[PDB]
This record gives structure tokens, sequence and C-alpha cells, in this order.
């Protein structure tokens, strides 16, 4: 028989010419050695013809061993198709890995398995092998008690902070030798450099306007805290000679056009000391209207919850002294940065989207058609979390220096999210309903969200059904449910109290749990991290800190409050520098449901990834000819900007 | 006896508002002593009327007393313009200059007059005087040997009263510092933490330009037709000649016959063009930071196409040597990299001749040297200095600030480019070895490069319309005052002027084809068309193309921080990364380019200085013309842009700069 191999590779580190790897061809009945001379080239899959005597039958697995390789040597090993005798079609077998040491590394047939009973089947016992390597090189560690766990620790964020964090303090120290001007609102200027948007422009000249406050709430960077009001909030507390904004809130509830964001899970938290000066933090409720027309309007702000000091905190009103009202708004942006930076892009989208990954790389074999739908949504996002756990969160790391959770605050802030992270809250069409931003015609982030949704879920469930037919089979999948509760039991930390699922009964149940795992590492992440690079270039529209307390009294409030309240040049200047060193376009990006990685080998799982790109072009086109019209596009969930998964 | 005294005030600065001047009107058969009370007024000029009862004649002078003022109040009197009590016209008294100390400043009448055989004539006791003053006021230094000679000051402040800076221009200068120190800290921060890994990483630092070519440099760097499209159009259009012959450094190895062919086919054909910067071989490079930079002389090979556009045949980043006699031949047809390497060599060594020879030495050295030497040499009767006084304004403070803050030692160019920490004298004083009186006229230069009758050199077409109405200005002027040769030849101040610029001011370059002496008006008149055509339209071209061509660190680096490349197939992205300049450099570059480059405020454009040193109808008719001209070449250069994807704007008369000023 003529055997066809077409390897196709991704990366090598060839220090010689020609690298010889030995190919065995294992079959259903036999196997064959064949030696291969390896000599890749970008964009060149390999082609390599043998005429073998034994018969092979239908193939099963194709095992590498590097023959006599060199020590500094790699190999990312893509796929390997091979053609066997007659017109038979190219049998594939996804490596997608570096082949790495000298044991025999087995690949499987790319179509894709579950498990079954039988122990003496060849796929079993190398899925079984395969899950007792995973789970070694793939370990659980606590980073802080009453998080998420972490994967063990042991181009876009690769750096030392502890080595540039000297030169960036001499660099802000420079900034701030030659800028000491700063008594206006106006100074922000000068620092304001960089590749700004159209939206980042438009936040500097209007985001004192209380409607793109308002704005931002919706469809600003964190989309994920504005909720209906069902009640006034208890903290709430309106003194006397306040009946007018009494009776306009209670209107507005009756009505259904009352919102709040509150930010009550700051509150407590203790804040950073940047520099030697201790910064400051609140935890504001803003009651927002929605007017007939479709934008929503600031009712009031309450910068501190009610306290046993304060019984009853101040409530900043649109109609106050124009910077009373400026720096209530600013303290709202504050705690929105705090709970957007921690809450939901840190903890909702990475932690969550790292405990997805290491309990697929931990339970779930690489036979497994639900790995094989997961692996291309979980590329470098244990790298990305391991780097901002050594750099970003670490301690007397980025956020220590820079942000007023820092310090150890964002810790518990973290565990306070992870207190309060519920299955429902990462589902938008949970989330949203919960919230009461479903119908909502200005809400382009839940639209888009909820159109996301679909596509994702029509995705999946394609993709679920092709393999789990019925609901037993779902049930009777051990990886499956071995890879729910490593989620659940173990990656989340008994996540079952927070409607997590401990097991997965149906296939609908697994196909809203798989929707939501997408949904968090592609949708939800781009949702949330696309935002910094127009809405928080603008130090004033979030600050990073703030430097005073929260004022007290509207009347003395000056320009020298707020600018006092609002971060200094190095405060500033770090926050402008890490929003564009991270909301900056990496060139390897992977757009949503386009990853060239082929894991799948049957036709049919590859017609429902072309539905899921259809689906998602007819979004894009959607989207785009939605925001002709608007001032103020929401393009945050354009499948084009969907990043395939959480790289940063 | 009525006299019309307006007192035009260019500056002041008044601590009261009660300062007075003591004035004479000095006259053929007397003089008047007059007090006025200077109450000076933008935009406006002071009048006075004064009856006099002896009749002065003829005023021939004006003298100037400052009446017991104040130590930090100054006056700039711009001209004084005295009407006598018949029918007669305004006689002008030009001074444009500070009035200070307590000693009488003499203004004489504003007709240029020649110096003249007559000891007791007081135009030329006063023109002799003035000289003795000048000659102790404006000194010759030697900055480094071997370089033409500066003006005599340490630091700015040493400078001349009249040589320093206005106020807007000198507000101007401390601002854009500023602004390019706060535009360095703000990119320094920002990309502190960034990878420098990829091209792309040069657009981290490359917002905020707003000039539209730069843009388009961004986008078509890497095209082989812009590279070689700047040898002709580019920031510097200096360096490229027509070949004549093959270089002799021009060894093709064994195996490339075929370059070989289409080398002389090109040769044979006339299209063969070469950029050689063997000017920059041994120039020892810097350590910047205690990283060694790294220099190199390459020389490429150019085509013109029957389309008209050069395209580039082969660079050699070195120059054969001893140890190594065939260098690297690179090719357009070569591993990407290599080429991109070769051709990022090519244009950090037009960055060092670029900004060495042809700006900091060919325009600014000898703009400072026409500088002193004509404020040393020719008086202020003199027709040629009223001539030459608006193309030499600023000139000497910026050559200061250049030698104690851009090319001192341990200054800004020790720290951004390759041949600072030393080598950038040794270059200097091997360009001034090649500044020759033939390469500072576009004419002979432009018919020694070959370039002339090229469609495509818009800088060579624009130079030399500009040379033509320059030329045609300095004819009107010269032609005024020198009826005869012989008048030129017995000019002992004009003389004594050539000898100061050749002689002294550019250290004996009578060897370099500068002459010695005049003895005709024809060669005055092409030593002063090049004398302007230096100082404004030359380093206009040389200068204005900073920002545009080198915003983008990629088209032109200031340094190289690994050796040049001798094998092709081992440059990968790290080694064009590595030895293009890091993001402290690059960004230094970036910001030295705009502040070089930018447009002043304060820019007098060539031919449009407001200061009326000629009295005469006719002078002014001449600058006139030349204004009129000048606006003929705009509108020329215009309408030859709007048809144009790559336009030539920097010979522009409204945007050429009337002196060196920056
Ligand atoms: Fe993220
Ligand atoms: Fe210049």
């Amino acid at each position: 028989g003529r055997y066809r191999i077409r390897v196709a590779t991704g990366a090598w580190l060839f220090s010689g010419s020609y690298n010889r790897v030995q190919l065995w061809l294992v079959g259903t009945r036999g196997e064959a050695e064949l030696e291969l001379q390896l000599r890749p080239a970008r964009g060149e899959e390999e082609e390599f013809d043998h005429d073998v005597a034994e018969d092979l039958g239908l193939l099963q697995f194709v095992r590498l061993r590097k023959h006599h390789w060199l020590v500094d040597d790699a190999w990312f090993c893509d796929r390997i198709t091979v053609q066997g005798p007659g017109a038979c079609a190219e049998v594939a077998f996804p490596c997608y890995r570096w082949v790495q040491g000298e044991d025999i590394l087995s690949l499987p047939e790319g179509t894709a398995r579950l498990p079954g009973d039988n122990a003496l089947d060849m796929f079993q016992k190398h899925r079984e092998k395969e899950l007792k390597d995973r789970q070694q090189i793939y370990c659980w560690a606590t980073w802080k008690e009453g998080l998420p766990l972490t994967i063990a620790a042991d181009k876009r964020l690769d750096f030392e902070w502890t080595l540039k964090a000297g030169a960036l303090e001499m660099a802000l120290k420079r900034v701030y030798t030659l800028l000491s001007s700063w008594n206006c609102l106006e100074d922000f200027d000068q620092i304001f450099w960089g590749q700004k948007s159209a939206l980042a422009e438009k936040v500097r000249q209007c985001w004192q306007d209380d409607e793109l406050f308002s704005y931002q709430f919706l469809n600003g960077a964190n989309p994920m805290l504005l909720r209906r009001s069902t009640s006034l909030p208890s903290r709430l507390v309106l003194p006397s000679g306040m009946e007018e904004l009494q009776a306009q809130l209670e209107k507005e509830l009756q009505n259904g056009s009352l919102f709040e964001a509150d930010f009550i899970l700051l509150d407590g938290i203790p804040a950073n000391v940047i520099r030697g000066e201790k910064q400051y933090l609140a935890a504001p409720l803003v009651m927002l209207k929605m007017e007939p027309n479709g934008k929503l309007q600031p009712m009031v702000i309450q910068i501190q919850p009610p306290s046993p000091s304060s019984p009853t905190p101040t409530l900043f009103l649109p109609s106050d002294p124009p910077l009373a009202w400026l720096l209530a708004k600013s303290w709202v942006r504050n705690s929105d940065f705090q709970l957007h930076e921690i809450q939901y892009h840190l903890l909702n989208t990475h932690l969550v989207a790292e405990v997805i990954a290491v309990a697929t790389m931990r339970c779930l074999p690489g036979l497994h058609p639900i790995f094989k739908f997961l692996i291309p949504h979980i590329r470098y996002t244990m790298e990305i979390n391991t780097r901002a756990r050594t750099q970003l969160i670490s301690d007397g790391g980025i956020f220590d220096k820079a942000v007023s959770t820092g310090g150890g605050g964002h810790v518990q802030l973290l565990r306070r999210a992870a207190a309060q992270l519920t299955y429902c809250s990462l589902c938008p069409p949970d989330d949203l309903a919960d919230r009461g931003l479903l119908g909502l015609p200005g809400a382009l982030y839940a639209h888009d969200a909820l159109r996301l949704w679909e596509i994702i879920a029509r995705y999946v469930e394609g993709i679920v059904h092709l393999f789990y037919q019925r609901d037993d089979i779902v049930k009777g999948d051990p990886e499956l449910q071995a890879w729910c509760r490593e989620i659940t039991e173990v990656g989340l930390c008994q996540a079952q109290d927070r409607g997590f699922p401990v097991s997965f009964q149906s296939q609908s149940q697994l196909c809203h749990f798989l929707t939501m795992c997408v949904f968090t590492c592609t949708a939800q992440h781009a949702a949330i991290n696309q935002g910094q690079l127009d809405w928080y270039a603008w130090v004033p529209n979030a600050p990073c800190t703030m430097r005073m307390p929260p004022p007290t009294t509207k009347e003395d409030v000056t320009m020298a409050t707020v600018m006092g309240s609002l971060p200094d040049v190095r405060q500033a200047c770090l926050q402008m520098a890490i929003s564009w060193h991270l909301s900056r376009r990496q060139p390897d990006m992977v757009p949503l449901g386009h990853h060239k990685e082929k894991y799948f080998s049957g036709p049919k799982p590859k017609a429902v990834l072309n539905q899921f790109r259809t689906d998602l072009e007819k979004l894009e086109k959607e989207i785009t000819a939605r925001n002709e019209q608007l001032d103020w596009p929401y393009e945050y969930l354009k499948p084009s900007c969907i990043e395939n998964s959480v790289t940063i």
C-alpha cells in the first residue's frame, strides 16, 4: 500500500538542516515504522510517500519519536494527514503541540469520540493514559484562598515588573518634574498622547455631559453592572427636604424606567497606598432614569453607602453645584474602573476562563469532542493569567502601584466577587434578564450579547448534538462529568451554591454550560476588554485611583477638590500606559470562530463551524449597519473584533 | 523748518512709561538737538514734529542716545524717517538694532553707499568706525580644528545682542523644547512596558505627526521606489550623482555577472546613478549608554527607468577592506529582510551625511561664516550688507544653540546618532574637505552630479528655478550698486568680506573653489546668489524634509545598534530590529526631526523681509520683482504638485525661510 503522509508544522527551532522523526502508522491490525527527514518551511505541509508491505487497515494512531535530536531543538506539530491506499480520504491526526522529550508521542484518530466501557479499546487506553499525563502536567494551584483555583506556576505581557518598575518610576518622576502646572481639568490633555480612537476623542470632548456618563453603564467599557430597579435600594436613604427626588424615583420605579448601578461590592475594601500617599475608595450607587427617547439619564449619585457613623450620606444630583456633581460622577467612574478591572474583566472573564482551561486540559482528553470544541477558546489563557498573577495583580505588582484597590484590597474584592460569581451572571440571557436589560433598545451591548449567545449556542448545539444525541449519553460520559465537577467543585471552589452545575443531566444543560464557556472565553472578554482603549484612555472618564476622600458637602467642592481627588501625573500616566499596553491590537489575533486548528476531522463539526462563521458574518454586517446610524456606536461585540480566546 | 520724525520701533522692554531719546538730525550744514519721548505701540510707529532754526541742508545722519534709561530697559529701533520742511521726500535711517548703553548710536541715511577714497567723507568715517566696532563685537572662533570658523560665543548669552532671537522666536524655541521633551517623556512612559520586536512597534511612537507625507512614508517605506525617490526628492537630495563610470569600490564577486551586465547597460545608457557614502568610511561610531553603535559607508546604485523613476540595483553596505576584499552586495531580489536591512543601512548613512554634511556643514556652518563675515567686513552703509542682513538673521544663535546643545560634547547628537561621540567632528572635517564652491551652487552642483534635465528631480528643477530667480535679484541689486567690474575690484570692504568668507571663515577654502576676491560683477553676483541660496533655499530643501522623511524612524534611522550584515540568509527580524534604534533613540530622532523641520510661526518667507534697509526706489523695485518671480514659482510648484502623488514642497518660496533660523 501507498501511504501519503502530509505533515503540517506550526513552528520549529531546528538547529540542523534535517531532523529525523520515527513515524509509526498504527492501524487496527498492524503498525508501520517510517523514518521522516523533517525539512519544515513556513506554509509547507511536508509530504512523504511510503510503500508498505503489510496491510495496516483502518488507521487509528500515529506515533512520533524524535530520533537522535539536538537538545535545544523543538518542533510544534500541527497535524499529520495520512492518505491510505486507494482514494480513501486523508485521515487526519491533530497534534497541535510541541513534540518534546524522547518519549513516543501518540496521536489518535481525529474523529472525536466519547469514552466507552471497553477498557481493552485502543482509544480508551490512550485517553486514560493521556488523562493521567495531563493531570500531572496541569495542576490546580490556589493563588489566594476564596478565589478560583489557577494553573500551577511550576509577547503582549512578557516583561519583568521588578526590572521595569524602577525605570517606570523614574520616567513618571521626570513627567512629574517637567510638568507641574496641575490645577485645571484640561491639564490631562498634555498627557493625552497615543492612538486615540474616534470614540476616545469623543469621550475627551463630551465626558462631562450626563448622557455619556449614563451611556457608559449600558454600552461603555463595563456594561455588566447596570440593572433595572424592581424597588428602591435599601442603601438609598433620602434625607429630609429631598421629597421631589423621592417622587421622581418612585415615578421612574412605577414606570419601569428606573435603573441602578450599585458598587456595593467595594464597600470596606482597603485602599492602596501609592507612593506613600493613601488612596481612597467608595461604593457608590447611581440611580438612572430611562427617558422615552431611549437614553439613560442620571437621577442621583450616592458615593458612600450608609454607615453607623454616617446614617444618611450625601446624595449628589445633576442639578447640584456642577463640580460636586462632576466629582460624584468621577467617583462613580473610579468605582466602575475598580469593579470592571477586578470583578468583570479579571474574575468574570480571565479567572473563569482559566478554570475552564485547566479543567479542560485535566479532565477532557484529546479525543473528546468537548475538548476539541474548547481547545481553540482556551489558548494562551493560562499563560496570560500566570503573567497577570506574576506582574499585574501580584504583591507589589502593576495593580499595587497603579490602582486604588491594589495593595491587598483587590484580593478581598476578588473574594467578594467570587462569592457572587454566579452561573446566571455569566450567561447574557440570564444576566440581562436578571438585570432587566432585555428589550431595552439603547442597550447595544445587551442586543449584541444576546445575538452572540444565539449564534454561540447554535455553534454549541451543533457540535453537541453530533456527539451527544441523547441525555443518557450526556449522563454516561464520565470525562464530561469529571470536567464539570473540576470546573464547579474544584476549579471554582464548590460553586454549586452559585448556580454552577455539579453534573450534566441533559443535552441542553451541557449546551448552556458550553455556551457560557465560549461566551466567557470569547465574547464577554471582548466586551469587557475592548473598552479600555477609548473609554479609559481619558483618565477623568475613569480614574484608576482617587487621592482624596469622597466629598460629603456639595458647596465645598471646587476645582482644587476635583483635581486633588483625580489622579496625579504619575497615576494618570501609569493608567494610560497600562490601558494602552493592554488594549493594543496584537498581530497574532484570531477572530471568533476563525481558528486554523483542525481538531475535528468529521465534515459535520466542520459544517457547524462554517455555519458559526456565517452567522458571525451576518451579525457583523448587522452590527455594522446598525452602527452607521449611531453617533456612539457599539463595536465591542463585532465578531471580527471578538478574539477567539482570553489572551489579554 | 518743520521736521516730521517717524520712529518705527521693532521691540521694547520698558519698565516705566517715561523713556526719552536724544536725537540729532545731522545734515550737511549742521545738526539739530531734539528730545523724543518713546511710547511704542504694536503695529504702529511714533510720530514727531520739531521746528529747527538752522538750515540743516541734506540730512545724512540721525544720532540717538537713551537719556537716563533704566538698566533693564531695552529698545530695538527699526528705522527713523525724517521729512523736511519743503516738498522733498521722506529720508530713511534704518537701524534695526538694539539701542544700548550710554553711547551715541549714529544711523546714516538709508541710501546704500560704496566705500570711497574720500577719507574726510562723513559716511566713510562712519563706516570705518562701524567696521572697527563690529570687528570687536563679531569675532571668529575655532569650535573644532579643521572646521569653518564660528561666531565667538561659548554659550548663547555671549552672542552679540543684535544676533539674538527676538521674543516670538525665543518663546517658540522654548515652547518647542518643552513640547518635544514632554512628548519624549510620554513616549518613554507609554512604551517602556511595550515589546520591541517588529517594525509595527515603531508605530507605537509614530502617532501625532500630522504630516501627511510622513504617513505616506509609513505606508510605503519598504517600497524600493520610495527608497530611490528619497535620493532625488527626499530630505537629502544632495548626494545622488549620475555615474559616468562604475565605482572602484563596487567589487562584484564571482557568479554575479548578470548584475555586472545590468550595471554596464545602465552605465552605457547614461541612466546609472550612484549614492556613495564613503565619507563615512572609518568614522568611529558612537557608544550610547554603554551600547556600541555601528556605522557603515554604503554605495547604492540606481537606474532611471523610462517612466522617470529611480529603482535600486545594488547596495554595498561596507566598502572593500584588506580583511574583506569583496563585501556583500545586496540586491532587490534577496531574502527580503536582508535587503530591508541594507536599505536601512543606506538610509542610516543618508541620515548621517544629511544631518552633518549637507545640513549642518553645507547650510548652517556656511551661513554662519557668511553671517559673521558680513557683520565683520560689511558696514551698514554697504549695499551688500543691506542685501545680506535679512538672509543671515538668527543664524549665529541657532548655530550657537546647536554647538551648545545638539553637536556639543555629550550633547543630543552624542545621545541619539551613530556618528556622535566624536565621529561627527571627523565627519564634519572630511565634509569640509569636500565643501566646494561648486557644491553650494545648484547649477554647478547639479551639473557636476549629472542631475540636470531629469524630470523627476523636483529638487533639481525647483533649485535651478530658485537659483535663476535669486540670481536675477542679486543681479538687480549688484548692477544697481556696481555699474562696472573695476567698481567691484575697487571696493575694499567687498574684497575684505570675500577674504573673510574664503580665507578666514571657511579656513582657506580657495583650494575648494571659493574666491579670494571679486574681479567682475558676475563673479560677485554668482557668489551672492550662492550666499542667498545657501542661507535660504538650500537650507529649506535640506531641512524641511526631516519630519516628512524622518518621523518614520525605519525610513531613516539615526543609529544602528548591530553591525551591518555580511550574510543575507542570517538576517532575521531580530537582526533588523536589533540593528534599528531602540525606542529611546528613535523617539529622540523623531523629536529632533520635528524640532528642526517644523514651520516657525515667526517665519519670514524668502524675499519677504519687512526691514527696509535700502532706501532707494530701485532696490525696492528689484525686491518687488524678486517677490513677483517667487510667487510665479510658487504657482508653478503648486500646479506641478497638484498632479503628483509624492509632491516636492520644500522649495515653495512661501515655505522657504528667509535665513537659517532653525
Ligand atoms: Fe482580558
Ligand atoms: Fe537647519
